[PDB]
């Protein structure tokens, strides 16, 4: 079953109360003045983390309708999180701001659909304007700063990510592991990364992220593509011994060879993942060799024409870790000696001398980049296990945000980017008055992030907001030092990606909420 | 179990209260001014859809008798929905209007049976009069408009359906799929559609609609009719490999061949559907070939006399999708090359030159139409999964209504058609006064839809109603612009089919409700 | 599920109340004036032990939030206990002191993060300063005193530990067993200890401490490394007879031999642990022989080149007890005669005469130390089983603390060390006022231990504190005699390790607690 059915105003006030409890609990957290949130545990000491996200996860309300409103806006943070891995609190205060004024306009008699249309138009133009302002990333200091800011005042994690990207760039892979010990640790181990993915998706390992991950696995470099089981038999058994995954790098991922791997790892003997030698055609064989040289068992190549059968137990290689993902196959560390690797480099280096053309030159540079690009490993600091798991989360998000920042650039942080955008949209209008109110609702909500940051400092939101709007460009308020200045020069940046995402998800959920004619729930 | 038994007036007031709660919740929704309904979910954010239907599904009342009244009238929307796929809200306000005045007349002492007879007579004549007024559909713009109107202000879905029907007409099949991505998408893939249905009803797949649906299935064109298992063995095994359905298009659906398909797909090996080559006799073989040319493996024909055995692995064909239904067998996309297809066209095109007669000419044109008629695919827009599933529903209904409109035409929308009909019946009378009151009850209820649309706009129902009744023809009120004008010229049309259905189901359930001498329910 | 969510001050007062109940219950206990705590049992008489730890284990509160605060600070004692095995009560009063003033500062409006930073800085410098003051241990009387003090006024246990360490030093192993009878017991049985650990981490026995323990096991000294099963067959069967564990001491722990032991003890026949002959290379064989001479079956050596097969049933040796751990393999008691042992000593003693060099001299001395170093066994006094199990705990902790004291020295007890450290940090400052308050909070809490000890005596904390701070160095208050004096001269010492640990864990948990923006718990 029997349902309770309402109609009219009574659903709106319920929703609003529910989003307010959630947003108010979450938004404090934001702003350096407030610090941490505690999250209760059934056993032992509570968790202390400054996660807006950590706070949101705990919010559930008694009133069924208020709880619905809270769970709905909670979707904002989660989507912003999944998409950018940062800015969930910012997204939550933007949503509350849009929902609050939007529902007030509805109560005033304004058309919900028009309000939503206006909000949408403002967000569409705001995003374009955000792209126009955003400017790209810089060297490791800037990367560290952005990372720190995106991790909420962990400058350590910020530096780590910046250094890791300085080593491998985007190209290498960057990974995060629990720390070997209680320090933030950043080290480049020989990542060779080449562009497959796995085959049968059924190779997916623990990483729910749609990847696979092997630790100290063995690496069969079938250089030729694998003809026979026979050729595999020796390596498959070496991998049969437990804890040693096997990674098959044959000329392409086979039928024959692949089919066997799928069946064997299907029966629990020798878990195993397969990927092609990189590229196509000729370069494929040359690349399959670069992997051999890196993982130490240098297989007599496909280029040579020698087979997997040629490939042997010597052929098998090994690395502390290998991941095969959306990106690639990435081998982290490698048996292959630097001697062999650096020697291989010298070879290809002459190839470029000999090579008549640019094409051969391009193809060679592609190989050196893959084989030398390497990989950067971020170990979250540790001791105790709780703090270690927490810092790991921050490093993960900070990395994600910084990566985005590097691609298309970051914008002034401290909520000033959205304020500059809002001021540029002062003349934006819609098809009618109600749509115009919706536009204004959105532009007003764009000041909320800066205002909450200031409020958390113990300062006056309107005064600081008024002063920032007074200047222009990167002029903003540094909440850490409580001084005005050039946000970029002070190193307070936000990846354009997280700002954009926070705004779009906030407007999206807000738009939905806005129109509720009738509500139905269990009695 | 022990029952509670009432009698007399007390059942009527209960029913009326129950239909009022349901109808009032539903009818707001209707009218552009009101927007969406929210439907609560046990997990996550509520659903926002503007579905009268969505609202009705949630309505259940505490008082057992009131709940009975609500569940009864709820049958109106569901039947109108099943029959026309649109107009459920319109049907619900017509029912409430008829039930309300009808029960009042009963309370006044009027004979229930006569009241029902009068209502029935008015509806019978009204439907005839509705047919007299209705006028047929037009080109893609009109189709888009009607579709939009039938989808409640989704002009996008309206355009899609209109374009899809412009491509294949009625003849081709039109289908709807979840969008590949988050856009309304409309594309014609080579539908060849021929008239069967499936040899065994036990071939129905998941589509509860009594159709079976295969994705990228293999197509055996047994041109000759299939003699042997032997001939099937090769194709059956190719289909044995999983995910590839098999579609058997042999000269007719067999015994021999059919029986095998029924047994094999019965054991989970090679799921499989069979249909005849189209038509009978000679044309059958020629048509079975058109399918071959379309699905790419051109089987040596029955016309030739070559067999299924002649037919091979080359013979097997393939298409992204095939549906076998009430309509036909429809192959969407096809392996068969345009080269082959267009060449086949040229052949038959000369056949028409050579052909002595009209008969041969007709038969040939039938084949080109089937092979060229093609098929239109409507992809509801996507991102996120919720909105995507919703828009898909709207496109489905809009399509259904527009299809009906194209067949026998549409009538002025905005509730004006029923108002014109009602005015034409002002002199209608029955066998007695009570029957006359029933007639008047029905004619009065016919104004309800226009009045509710206006009420939802925030305007005055009586004033607008009075003004529309004042003019005539397609003169009506445009609720979107709040201007009077020619409904047809403004593109506000309703398929005559949904209007007729809404009225008949409303009168039908209303008639039933009207007479309740005694009521029995569980204690 | 549903959660209750609070925010603001209300979490802090709850936490504080919870830590106060726990700390107040625990801190009495500390100080000689108060004696014991009773712990209720479901059956029989209550347990009487003076364990702060015993009291903490029983603390659970009704109010869910207060209980959380109690369980959180309870983590302080447990970690200090795991790390130093003493000073849990001291750690608890330091935590209460830091938490109390820290939360007061927060309520006053001070920045939690800065408060925590200040506390952390003070603790970091305090620990450095603690190292500067600490001074190393001395002969058995001093060891006894420190042990007694660390065991809370069991001078008996103190003497035992001191004597045990005087026998074997650190080098020998010291162990604790339930008393054979109701006395503090203390005896050196021939421990020969060398550094392995176990070949397989699946040899771990009852001892949860990550060790193995065998009673009267048989000792196979495979001097040569074990080639064959054949060689093992005789000894494996002798060990097959039950209750006699087998310890394999072959040239190294094998593959061949090791693999067999893992499989056999895996099937419940002959439980068995394997360890290498000590060292590498040549010295390995010589050392493997020292074990033979000690466990009585002197195996024809690896040095000789004779094999396990050479080794026989005579070869097998036996000892009341053997433990294989983090430290080593340690054989306690031995079949091997003193005749053989002392004779072996004479041999190696001449080796030193002959030996040309220092290297050979060093290697030989290493062997005599291992073979003669011996082992000290501490039997907690007994009758009745309850008291016996209790005294055993005290001896274990006292031993642990005294061992730490011997390594890097002890500091003045009675809480004076922390008071001296605090006075040396009077000018320590941070980045801002809030950080300065945090520093002061920590320095103030450092007086808490001495103040509680005095309070438990029935004296005035402020007066005694004031007087101790008045003097300097090891000047302190002897709570047993209620006289001031030189803490070291009076034998009141604390291992620097327990003092350091108590302070760090107290500050660590206190720091966490301090910042709670919001709290979430089950309804
Ligand atoms: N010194 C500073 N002055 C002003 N604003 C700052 C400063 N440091 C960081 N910020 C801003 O705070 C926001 C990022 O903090 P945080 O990561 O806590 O927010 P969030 O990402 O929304 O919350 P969460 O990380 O839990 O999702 C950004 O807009 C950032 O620019
Ligand atoms: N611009 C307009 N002016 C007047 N009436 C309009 C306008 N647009 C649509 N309508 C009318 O609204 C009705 C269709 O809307 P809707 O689909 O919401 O009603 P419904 O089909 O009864 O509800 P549901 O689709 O949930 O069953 C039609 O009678 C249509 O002509
Ligand atoms: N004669 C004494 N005068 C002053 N203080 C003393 C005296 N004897 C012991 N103490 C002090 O009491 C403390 C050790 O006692 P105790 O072991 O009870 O404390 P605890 O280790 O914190 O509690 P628990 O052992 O249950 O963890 C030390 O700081 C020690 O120096
Ligand atoms: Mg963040
Ligand atoms: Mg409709
Ligand atoms: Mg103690």
């Amino acid at each position: 079953a029997a349902k309770d059915v309402k109609f009219g105003n009574d659903a709106r006030v319920k929703m609003l109360r529910g989003v307010n409890v959630l947003a108010d609990a979450v938004k404090v957290t934001l702003g350096p003045k407030g610090r941490n949130v505690v999250l209760d545990k059934s056993f032992g000491a509570p968790t202390i983390t400054k996660d807006g996200v950590s706070v949101a996860r705990e919010i559930e309300l008694e009133d069924k309708f208020e709880n619905m409103g809270a769970q709905m806006v909670k979707e904002v943070a989660s989507k912003a999180n999944d998409a950018a891995g940062d800015g969930t609190t910012t997204a939550t205060v933007l949503a509350q701001a849009i929902i609050t004024e939007g529902l007030k306009a509805v109560a005033a008699g304004m058309n919900p659909m028009d309000l939503k249309r206006g909000i949408d138009k403002a967000v569409t133009a705001a995003v374009e304007e955000l792209k126009a302002l955003s400017v790209p990333c810089s060297d490791s200091k800037a990367i560290a700063q952005v990372g720190t800011i995106s991790a909420n005042s962990d400058e350590t994690v910020g530096k780590l990510i910046a250094e890791a990207m300085d080593k491998v760039g985007k190209e290498g892979v960057i990974t995060v592991e629990d720390g070997t010990g209680l320090q933030d640790e950043l080290d480049v181990v020989e990542g060779m990364q080449f562009d497959r993915g796995y085959l049968s998706p059924y190779f997916i390992n623990k990483p729910e992220t749609g990847a696979v991950e092997l630790e100290s696995p063995f690496i069969l470099l079938a250089d030729k593509k694998i003809s026979n089981i026979r050729e595999m038999l020796p390596v498959l058994e070496a991998v049969a011994k437990a804890g040693k995954p096997l990674l098959i790098i044959a000329e392409d991922v086979e039928g024959e060879a692949l089919a066997t791997l799928v069946v064997n790892t299907m029966r629990g003997i020798v878990k195993v993942a397969a990927v092609k030698a990189p590229g196509f055609g000729d370069r494929r064989k040359a690349m399959l060799q670069d992997i051999a040289t890196l993982t130490g068992g240098t297989v007599i190549s496909e280029e040579i024409g020698m087979e997997l059968e040629k490939a042997t137990l010597e052929d098998l290689g090994q690395a502390k870790r290998v991941v095969i993902n959306k990106d690639t196959t990435t081998i982290i560390d490698g048996v292959g000696e630097e001697a062999a690797i650096q020697g291989r480099v010298a070879q290809i280096r002459q190839q470029i001398e000999e090579a008549t053309s640019d094409y051969d030159r391009e193809k060679l540079q592609e190989r050196v980049a893959k084989l030398a690009g390497g990989v950067a490993v971020i170990k979250v600091g540790a001791a105790t296990e709780v703090e270690m798991k927490e810092k790991k989360a921050r490093v993960e998000a900070a990395l994600h945000a910084t990566r985005a920042a590097v691609e298309e650039g970051v914008v002034a942080g401290g909520g000033v980017a959205l304020i500059r955008v809002a001021s540029k949209l002062a003349d934006l209008r819609g098809q009618n008055e109600d749509q115009n109110v919706g536009i204004k609702v959105a532009l007003r909500a764009m000041e909320a992030p800066l205002r909450q940051i200031v409020l958390n400092c113990g300062e006056e939101p309107s005064v600081v907001a008024n002063t920032v709007k007074g200047g222009d460009g990167n002029y903003g308020y540094n909440a850490a030092t409580e001084e005005y200045g050039n946000m970029i020069d002070m190193g307070i940046l936000d990846p354009t990606k997280v700002t954009r995402s926070a705004l779009q998800y906030a407007a999206s959920v807000a738009g939905l909420m806005i129109t509720t004619e009738c509500m139905v729930t269990d009695l």
